[PDB]
């Protein structure tokens, strides 16, 4: 690839942003930047950053612009010689317009999950917080229960995952970032996806994708 790809992935919480971007790093060549994977890094390692996000991550809250700009392009420039995939960064359009004076972004991902199935999806969401990597009872499941399948330490439930924050982060998202959605469809770039299961998108963003990035070994 002589020109790197630089690709965004969108959707409402729990629409499986992050259950994509797994298995997009792992069949083709470009690095995962997860906003909120990098946020719960920062909180347990104590940052100015991570301190002050606790509290609007903890109420649903999106975190404000200024602190959220920074900590991405800062960590993109440290990724100028990948492809990468940023997932979680931009939720508002001042971000998406940030963003924009640094990167061209070949393409946006757009899940499009129904709120109710997102819901009942977090309700059972479980993670490995030193890893990130993320469990579901149901579609997911760990061969324990309750315990990462390596390291064999507790996985546990995010505390923006409680039903009555799932419903205020929902409608940030209705509210601030749905215009990120229409700000990229105007730019030619946003390429929506919508379905109720992953298993039934999965096919169509990896055909699509084909089409953009070169594949993995
Ligand atoms: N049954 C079933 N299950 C499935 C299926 N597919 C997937 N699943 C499962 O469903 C669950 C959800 O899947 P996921 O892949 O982990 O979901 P996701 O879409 O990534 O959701 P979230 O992590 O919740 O995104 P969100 O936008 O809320 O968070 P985040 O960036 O963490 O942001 C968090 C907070 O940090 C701050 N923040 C984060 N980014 C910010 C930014 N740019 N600006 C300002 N603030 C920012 C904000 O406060 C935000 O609220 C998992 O258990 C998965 O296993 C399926 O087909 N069937
Ligand atoms: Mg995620």
């Amino acid at each position: 690839s002589a020109r790197l790809l630089r690709a965004v992935i969108m959707g409402a919480p729990g629409s499986g942003k992050g259950t994509v971007s797994s298995r997009i790093t792992t069949h083709f060549e470009l690095k995962h930047l997860s906003s909120g994977d990098l946020l719960r890094d920062n909180m347990l390692r104590g940052t100015e950053i991570g301190v002050l996000a606790k509290a609007f991550i903890d109420q649903g809250k999106l975190i404000p612009d200024d602190v959220m700009t920074r900590l991405a392009l800062h960590e993109l420039k440290n990724l100028t010689q990948y492809s990468w995939l940023l997932d979680g960064f931009p939720r508002t359009l001042p971000q998406a317009e940030a963003l924009d004076r640094a990167y061209q972004i070949d393409t946006v991902i757009n899940l499009n999950v129904p709120f109710e199935v997102i819901k009942q999806r977090l309700t059972a969401r479980w993670i490995h917080p030193a890893s990130g990597r993320v469990y579901n009872i149901e579609f997911n499941p760990p061969k324990t229960v309750g315990i990462d399948d390596l390291t064999g330490e507790p996985l546990i439930q995010r505390e923006d995952d409680k039903p009555e924050t799932v419903i205020k982060r929902l409608k940030a998202y209705e509210d601030q970032t749905k215009p990120v959605l229409e700000y990229y469809q105007k730019k030619g770039v946003l390429e929506t996806f919508s379905g109720t299961e992953t298993n039934k998108i999965w096919p169509y963003v990896y055909a699509f994708l084909q089409t953009k990035v070169p594949q993995r070994s």
